[PDB]
């Protein structure tokens, strides 16, 4: 009788503390023993959100569709980053060269080639690694590039209008 | 009495297994029925971490502030990636062109324009898609670009010092 | 006796609803009081997956090794994005300039330098910010860049073959 009272008090503490730990608006109802389902919002890649009613569904959505501000629309193999401090972003991206980035579907990394001259005094003649936007035969056109400084010191990229102008 | 014993044994198994499933250092106390709150670390965008005491808080922080090594500082609309295998990163980024990337706040994607000549024998004359660092009137200056190979085969970007040198 | 029945019914509802909220295939066994451990898949950076048997382990893996399609291979300090709407990706990346991107290990951002002429009529003469693939003395060679349009309007990046051709 005191034992019964002890149990119901304890199961209410169990219920409440499980509900607290879950968050997402979960609540415990001592009348039924039920924790109301949590609601966890995840961000789809198409400008919409999903409501998840379990932690596992939310975790799965995070991997399948990304997080807010970081979306890759794919079902293809995961990116692979094995280079030291390397970053691989998008389906089938591979960043195996150290201190490098592969970004874009199927992007790969190969070793940087130092270029000091070809015309001398090039800035950024000693690359730490590569920043790849694609792969051989699968190149990407880099777009919306502001005009870069044209100077001996400049490590800004140059755009097509600048090459147009010099010619 | 045996029924009571049965229940307390079972609620301890419920408590322990709920605590196990939660992780984050959650523990069950049979004396009170309470699961001690989990502690889940998330990574803020400002070089600090947050301690979350529910799964929902942690999930919400992951979306709001990013994950370790992947941070976008914003409260603006989510990125949208609807192109096949496309990647959209940052607030208001839109990657609707297939096999493309939009990266940076407000970046957009338009179709790649194949360029074989303008001067002939251009490498990377058949782009698979675009890698956008911005949008018309909202361009980004691409910086810290190492000198690229200057050769007929080269699909390296060129920097401003290289254009400076050739002129 | 009715009180006992009440409790076991309620603890089964507690068990089931905790198992539901957890997902990951967790199930409640009324015979033992045990919730079977959840299984949450996270994506490693090396082309493999991890099986996590707690929410906390899964959250920790998400931060340590990334999410599917978004991987940074590192144990170095977190990226920092403090610029308004800025994005910082990779270990030690810092995007403190507004509307900017730092991407790649140790990448930094400095203010964009508007360039209208150096040779006039440059497109993208008013950058909104920078897109940095590195830092001074730690530059990255940008690779697999498709040929950009060579025109007065062009904000496409140019590759080395294009500079080769014009020279």
């Amino acid at each position: 009788s005191t034992s019964i009272s002890s149990i119901t008090t304890n199961t209410t503490n169990l219920g409440n503390s499980t509900a607290a730990a879950l968050g997402g608006g979960a609540t415990y109802d001592p009348a039924t023993g039920a924790i109301s389902a949590p609601s966890y919002t995840t961000y789809n890649a198409n400008g919409t959100t999903a409501t998840n009613t379990s932690v596992g569904a939310a975790i799965d959505n995070i991997n399948a569709n990304g997080i807010k501000y970081f979306h890759a629309n794919s079902t293809d193999p995961d990116s692979v980053a094995t280079g030291t401090n390397s970053v691989a972003i998008g389906p089938n991206a591979v960043a195996n060269v150290d201190y490098s980035v592969a970004i874009g579907s199927g992007a790969t990394t190969s070793a940087a080639v130092p270029v000091a001259s070809a015309f001398g005094g090039f800035a950024g003649s000693a690359p730490i690694g590569v920043f790849s936007v694609g792969a051989p035969g699968a190149e990407r056109q880099i777009t919306n590039v502001a005009a870069g400084r044209i100077s001996a010191a400049s490590t800004d990229a140059v755009n097509g209008s600048q090459l147009y102008a010099t010619n």
